[PDB]
């Protein structure tokens, strides 16, 4: 399938000894579909908590996700990891299960080259014959690819395209104007608006688990030249988002979807719960915007 | 006068020695008021050369820009140096010419606390009694300024917006929702078109001087909801800043104004003249983009 | 045992499918006790590609490691990891070998808070019963650890120390005379000496797989006041420690060790292998350095 | 030659910024004659020198030249993003005596590394003083590697560097690679890892009022006593770690005004010592002497 919309990076509920809630992880997914109206799930990111998993978990994640969501849904799977047996292991898994496309983080901790980088996306597809969708996210990584380096990653025909998970604007219109032809999905929630304008072919987001239907308005009003409503919108979403980076993210948000009935469950260990101090903001935050 | 609007960070030409050829830079002003059709002057900033100049030599950039130019032309006169002395003088002197409003780089160099810049600021202002600016650059200074921080400096009345040269756009968001009455002009000129769809009120910049025209078509149509044709016009604009960047970006974009007729001189030392390496590739960047 | 004296950071070779070879770990464990006469191993750090093996293979090492050399020798098992389950798997089955302590590396990539951080060690003390060395490597984990909150850590008798892999010698000092009762390993072989005179028990280091003999020089003689001497055989590892970091440390080490007929195999992908642009370079360091 | 331990010289303002001379004739006298230094720094960080006019930096040039008799060795930083002034300041400092210049690296704008080179060798040119290299990367986010030093150090008037910063590889690599090369350590706080790394001396603020503990750690490491000078670190780096939390310029100047001297107050936009800080302060100055 073509990979353009708006997804879900999938959050994932854990018990207390940070094993998967898989009935509370089919909800999860169900919910990003069928209430938040979104186009797809993006599977084991940094959302779902994937660099705190084993391998048998991410398999669990990525069999429980596909099995919870209709055959139209848009699935792509990051199996990027610092080990690479691991990488290519769950990249065959999720292509075997009918993932769109594969992505991958770009290696992280150690001072890799881009050579190193690059040859990591090589071998990884290479081996699972799948697209694969390079995970750009510096903030965490402290790895930038620079435009150059783009185009050499660019230059084979199933490096589809990036997850841009990044603040730097300069950067998102100069990959979009050289490569028309490539995917870009951005990954700062709290900068929709301005990525959408900036020519995304769509989003992944921890936040659109909560927000999928005023994302979904940002991204079409802005497209369609109603700015100031799509900016009101992503003003609206920024509190959301503010907010829930305040208490502490993938707990509160997996609290906010608790008040859906939700088995939500915990976050996994070393990451704490939700801290109760927070209920009483979190509350008025949910009755305010109606989450 | 509202101080809204799109302003040329205005340039100056120097002389082997260091000092300023008047007679360039009176051309220069006009052909940012004329030629590039810009609604005001942003005098003695960064792209001033201004913090390499003596304070003899910053009061004649005033004077030679307050003539050159007709009153109904928008001026705004950075003053701020890490002598608030000199800083209280250089805004005395450009209120006494006409000066419309004063502007501030934050205190650099030393790690000042915020309370020491906030006080900066209210004894410029103290002794002047003209409005103020101020200008935040956090990728020269190394000073950031939270939400916090901008309430407590925009509490003073005559602290009356910002001129904002970062890459963060939840933080711009956060400040224009924040602060709806107060003036927040951009200052990163590659991401113009993603700032005014964040309700910047104009900008400032270096590079229109010689690309105003375009700036204007950019701001009016993404405030108009044409999003697809300012961006368009954003990535013409993005190849002349990454080509003028790569090249020592004062320098070019004198080079540039020294094809249109001007005298644009040099720039003042330790800054080295354009390289004479790069010329045939601006002459195609004048050529390409009719500059 | 007392846990003063110097260390290797353990080495691992692996075969072109990023299996490890049993033979070349026992070589290169056994070289670094009998040929560089050091007084133990740090297992399954940064040095060993760690963070690209699965569990398997991190148990395999600790029992390769652990049977390699004689029980006089001290063992420090690395077992930090992002999965809490697997840190505590492994510092259990590392305990259950005879590791005479554990360490772990500060949680890295996602955000944590300091309390998260602080219970992630508590976790793995409580679960395992062993004693616990901190693991602090700021430049690859973004993580700064305060003087305060190192004083929070210490307060548990259990945590035993700190592998301080950093290059601030003020905060050195500080903990040093803060917590005198503590066991304090350098991480920085290229600062060994600066390190040795600032009161470290000892010191964990890569390059003393092929230059421990200098080391232990360096060790002694500064602490016998010997500080020229001392010095210039600094001076002498840094010649070395700048050459392997500008080829690729860990391959160019290994490639050092098979020169000595160690089967020393290659790095495990993503690393490359070391580039054989550097072998003349190489061949003539061992000769002149004696390695 | 230029080795030995200086005061980076501090300066007390009245309430309009303007340098009140006869504290900084008194506080020049303290480092020299109190603390026993070698030498002054004059009109560097430590001195508010670029929150200061160029009448003023030539006024603090002369007021600490005639405090001090002929055997103190003066040091002239004069490094400034003007250029045209960084050359006047030389040549005027160059000719009231001062022994060497001194020029941080130009900052604020990103100048390419060619810029900054040619600015060294500009202000050699027109002074035809020594020239110090000052480096402080932590301030000016500007880094020299190996190779730069090297280019920079093939000029024969550029002597050597005041190194304040925190990376002790980069630190010995200089020292092997020039060793005819003057070294003096900027970080007070890492004196005794310097000094082992061979550096031949030291600059510092809180040598205003610790400058006889300072000598004690650089002779105690260089004779081997390791240990005495490691236990005299410690003292300092209490010292360095209070002030520091308390505002260091304007509580050095707070310690200076204890012994009488007439240490006014910082130039705005430095706020004065916060009196919240009075009663730590005291208990420091007891504590040590100060």
């Amino acid at each position: 399938k073509d990979l353009k919309g708006l997804y879900a990076a999938l959050l994932v509920p854990f018990d207390e000894n940070g094993q998967v809630n898989e009935q509370g992880l089919k909800q999860i997914a169900q919910n990003a579909i069928e209430t938040e109206e979104l186009d797809g799930l993006y599977v084991n990111g940094s959302s779902g908590e994937n660099f705190l998993l084993n391998t048998e978990q991410k398999k669990q994640v990525f069999k429980v996700a596909k099995e919870a969501v209709g055959d139209k849904v848009k699935l792509i799977a990051q199996v990027g990891s610092l080990d690479l047996n691991e990488a290519i292991e769950l990249g065959k898994y999720a292509t075997e299960l009918g993932y769109d496309a594969l992505s991958a983080v770009t290696p992280f901790y150690y001072p890799f080259t881009f050579e190193e980088i690059r040859d990591y996306y090589f071998d990884i597809i290479e081996a699972t014959q799948n697209n694969m969708i390079i995970y750009a996210i510096p903030d965490l990584t402290g790895v930038n690819i620079s435009i150059e380096q783009f185009s050499e990653l660019f230059n084979h025909e199933k490096i589809v395209g990036v997850k841009y998970t990044a603040p730097n604007f300069f950067l998102l219109e100069r990959i979009r104007k050289a490569f028309p032809d490539k995917l870009i999905l951005s990954g700062c929630d709290e900068m929709l608006v301005q990525a959408t304008i900036s020519g995304v072919d769509g989003a992944i987001g921890s936040t659109y688990n909560v927000n999928g239907r005023r994302a979904r308005k940002i991204f079409d009003l802005a497209r369609q030249g109603q700015i100031q409503e799509a900016y009101q919108l992503q003003h609206d979403s920024n509190d959301i988002i503010e907010t829930v980076l305040s208490m502490g993210i993938y707990p509160t948000l997996k609290e906010i979807l608790r008040h859906r009935g939700i088995d939500a469950g915990l976050p996994k260990r070393p990451f704490k719960p939700f801290n109760e101090a927070h209920r009483q903001t979190l509350d008025q935050l949910i009755a305010k915007y109606d989450l």
